[PDB]
């Protein structure tokens, strides 16, 4: 279709399908297997990502160019990979992922929204399509067109350390919030095929339905470890989300290090092979995990020879390697050359892989959109974060005796007010994991509104705020305060970090709140990332609401507690009196809950 050195893969014009035949028909086995590799940035330089081909990159979890780099620099990088993948014999573009879960957020100044706990909270589907929206525009103001995103785990018991990157232990509320998929890549077309993959254009981002399958249904929610379930519970529970997602057009699966049953999914070809692709008919591409191949293998990566074999005959299309690529491409291209890995299986998985490159638009616009770069931080995606922190709130406690004037709202005007608790001031704590760096930090680690700064900020100014990170009980007493917020939990986690058999918040937390409440009435706002012990918490307080990982807009918790918006949020996981009932889930023989699944108090706007 024109000039003399036409080459159809190249022609815009052309149907995606008739581009990645035209393209895969011209490739060399190193110019396949590139494309299955996705490598570290920390590992990546021109020559290796021309040199092998290479098909993608990752920043793993505060995987940054430096800290506090701007959007303009990210750009730059991501920018200076794709040229030199561009400079190949045929100019493949790679595409560029992020564990973008909760805003862009291992980047220096993106708006840091509610953990998915908390937005399962709320209930509300297009809020969370909203978040999506908002999440790739500031993933792309950074030139990354591709998220790591949404964690549909069901998490089916929170001693778990990723419990909080599920919306719910209830399957219909996470089926529900999966609309987080079309924000992030735009709405599907009328006409369109479950389970083929879909991207809007250069403003949306590709997504990736995670972690396949059963992630949060590991023994004793031991991370990555075994989930020990019938068939008929697999898909009743930790399948269903999966179906929405393709109905949706989610252009990518990751694989789970979990096990079904003992059988390492990144080794499982009946669910990967047998169920994902040809049951539920996915045509994106399929993901391992970090390292995920590697650890089929006890000890992790002593067979890698296995890894590779298992992984790719089990259906995988594209290894996160991340760093030994050179090895990844090596035991690959032996493989093929052995006829152990027939070639069908990489075309099958090369195909897979150009036709989600093909869709997104990602050869037609291979380089970042300057213009893009004021996306980052937009006070309009704060509004929304914001939003979505007051909606996320649970109010557990309104009062000591059915009696007494309810605490909640607060009046704004009062002479002097206390703020208190490990968790008042400290914008990491309020973000949880996956926050700058992967396991998050502590203190002013981006830009945000902390819960001390919000109640300034929210008071009339007449009322004096003190500030007492852990007052004693004679500080309290003579202070001469109307009232105190004092918010403490749990400390940021991530992945296996998290994983905790007790569930009891650190100290001092449970020591300030007793020692605030005795002195004065209280409102205490408890920061976690799971149901955790609060029966102490609960009978030292007035009022307590659960605030989960609100994120950088500390705001939100003060929109409720003023009273400006009434509290709506409701639990999405059952409240446990003690660990030794788990698991306990909402529909169980034996559900002996503090409080059910859908709990929650509520008050009205002042
Ligand atoms: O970051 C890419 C994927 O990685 C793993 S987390 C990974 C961790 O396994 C590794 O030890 O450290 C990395 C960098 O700190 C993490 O990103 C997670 O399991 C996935 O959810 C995530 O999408
Ligand atoms: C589960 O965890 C135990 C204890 O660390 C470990 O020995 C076992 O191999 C794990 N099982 C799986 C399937 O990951
Ligand atoms: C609870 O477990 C966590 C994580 O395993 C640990 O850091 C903490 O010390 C434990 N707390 C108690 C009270 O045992
Ligand atoms: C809140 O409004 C509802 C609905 O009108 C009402 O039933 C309830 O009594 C109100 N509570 C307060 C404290 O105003």
């Amino acid at each position: 279709h024109h000039a003399a050195d036409y080459v159809l893969y190249k022609d815009a014009t052309k149907p995606v399908e008739d581009r990645v035949a035209d393209l895969l028909g011209r490739m060399t086995l190193a110019e396949k297997i590139g494309q299955m590799t996705q490598i570290e940035r920390l590992v990546a330089t021109p020559d290796v990502l021309r040199d092998n081909f290479i098909g993608s990159l990752l920043s793993g979890g505060g995987s940054v160019p430096r800290k506090g780099a701007t959007a303009k620099e990210w750009q730059d990088m991501v920018d200076g990979f794709q040229k030199a993948c561009m400079s190949t014999r045929l100019g493949i573009p790679m595409i560029y992922g992020i564990d973008a879960v909760h805003g862009q957020n291992n980047v220096y100044g993106a708006t840091i929204f509610p953990h998915n706990v908390g937005l399962g909270a709320t209930r509300d589907p297009y809020l969370v399509k909203r978040i999506g929206e908002a999440t790739a525009l500031e993933v792309r103001a950074t030139g990354i067109q591709y998220a790591f995103a949404p964690c549909i785990a069901v998490c089916r018991d929170p001693r778990w350390g990723r419990c909080y990157e599920s919306y719910s232990e209830d399957r219909r509320i996470v089926q529900s919030m999966t609309e987080l998929i079309p924000g992030l890549q735009g709405d599907v077309p009328k006409d369109f095929t479950s389970g083929m993959p879909f991207v809007a254009g250069k403003n949306k981002v590709a997504a990736c339905a995670k972690h396949f399958v059963g992630d949060g249904g590991t023994v004793d929610g031991i991370n990555e470890n075994n989930t020990i379930i019938n068939r008929e519970g697999l898909m009743n529970i930790h399948m269903p989300a999966y179906k929405n997602a393709m109905d949706k057009g989610v252009s990518t699966v990751m694989i789970s290090y979990s096990s079904w049953n003992g059988v390492k999914m990144h080794a499982n070809q009946d669910l990967v092979t047998g169920y994902l692709k040809d049951t539920l008919k996915f045509k994106g591409f399929v993901i391992s995990d970090f390292e995920g191949i590697d650890r089929i293998t006890t000890p992790a990566g002593s067979d890698y020879s296995y890894s590779v074999k298992a992984s790719i005959l089990a259906g995988l299309d594209m290894i996160m390697v991340p760093n030994k690529y050179q090895q990844f491409i090596s035991i690959l291209t032996g493989h093929v050359n052995g006829g152990v890995i027939p070639m069908s299986r990489i075309d099958d998985a090369v195909t897979r892989i150009l036709r989600v490159k093909f869709t997104m638009g990602l050869f037609e616009n291979p380089y970042a959109d300057p213009a893009m770069a004021e996306q980052l931080g937009k006070q309009e995606h704060r509004d929304l974060a914001r939003e979505a922190a007051r909606k996320s709130l649970v109010l557990l406690k309104n009062g000591k005796t059915s009696t007494d004037a309810p605490l909640l709202p607060l009046p704004k005007k009062a002479p002097k007010i206390l703020v208190a608790g490990s968790h008042a001031d400290n914008l990491g704590y309020q973000c949880g994991g996956w926050t700058i760096e992967w396991q998050g930090d502590t203190g002013r680690t981006t830009v945000g509104t902390t819960i001390l700064e919000a109640v300034k900020a929210a008071v009339d100014p007449s009322t004096v705020v003190v500030f007492a990170e852990n007052p004693d009980a004679e500080f309290v007493k003579s202070g001469g305060f109307s009232y105190a917020i004092v918010a403490v939990g749990e400390h940021p986690y991530t992945e296996t970090k998290g994983d905790n058999l007790n569930l009891t918040i650190p100290e001092p937390g449970l020591s300030t709140v007793q020692a605030v409440c005795g002195g004065v009435r209280c409102a205490t706002v408890l920061i976690s990332g799971r149901p955790v012990v609060v029966q102490p918490l609960l009978a030292a307080s007035d009022a307590l609401v659960a605030a989960w990982l609100p994120g950088s807009e500390g705001q939100g918790v003060t929109d409720a507690l003023f009273g400006d918006f009434g509290f709506t949020g409701r639990l999405p996981r059952t409240w446990f009196k003690s660990v030794d009932q788990l698991p306990m889930n909402v529909g169980d023989a034996h559900y002996d809950p503090l409080f059910r699944l859908g709990y929650g108090l509520t008050t009205n706007a002042t």
